[PDB]
RNA sequence: CGUAAA
């Protein structure tokens, strides 16, 4: 809808195709998840730049499934297709600053007020997941668990969502 | 200096 390819698939053949790490964490309290985030703020967006071309300056560092641009306000929210690809911008990306971009972290599931936007992870208690969340963090096609379920301690990348 | 759509 607001992805670029709206119907793709996480399969090897995919020039997008990613993995999808899962891992516990002992430390977290009972009943908690970690999901770390594949959304980019990004604000400064001139009025003459269009989604295509936010997506075509982050080429370079990260490949970008989804842009949701709203161009009065001066801000997007991007999607990367992995964790590694969206801290890579976060370092690399407009470190001369030449363009007008600022990067930071954003929040592309769960509630807002879990996220720790200065790391970029959201520390979600598994009651206050929709059954959509839930369905979603296991059959998602990139980031989630990939049919691993939801138990206490487990982490994993933000999962696709439908909106 | 703008953190949203479900």
């Amino acid at each position: 809808n607001h992805h670029l390819y709206p119907d793709e698939l996480n399969v090897s053949n995919n020039p997008h195709y990613r993995p999808k790490p899962v891992s516990y964490d002992s430390t977290l309290p009972p009943d908690h998840i970690k999901v770390y985030s594949r959304t980019l703020f990004i604000g400064g967006v001139p009025l003459n730049m269009k989604e295509w071309d936010l997506a075509n300056v982050l080429k370079p560092f990260a490949e970008v499934q989804s842009v949701i641009l709203n161009n009065s306000r001066k801000h997007a929210f991007v999607k990367v297709y992995s964790r590694h690809e969206a801290e890579n911008v976060l370092q690399n990306f407009n470190k001369d600053g030449a363009l007008p971009l600022r990067t930071r972290w954003g929040v592309g599931f769960g509630p807002r007020d879990c996220c720790d936007y200065q790391h970029g992870y959201s520390i979600i208690p598994m009651h206050r997941l929709t059954d959509a969340d839930k369905k979603w963090s296991v059959s998602a096609q990139w980031g989630g668990t990939s049919g691993q379920p939801l138990v206490t301690g487990i982490v994993f990348e933000e999962p696709d969502i439908i909106v």
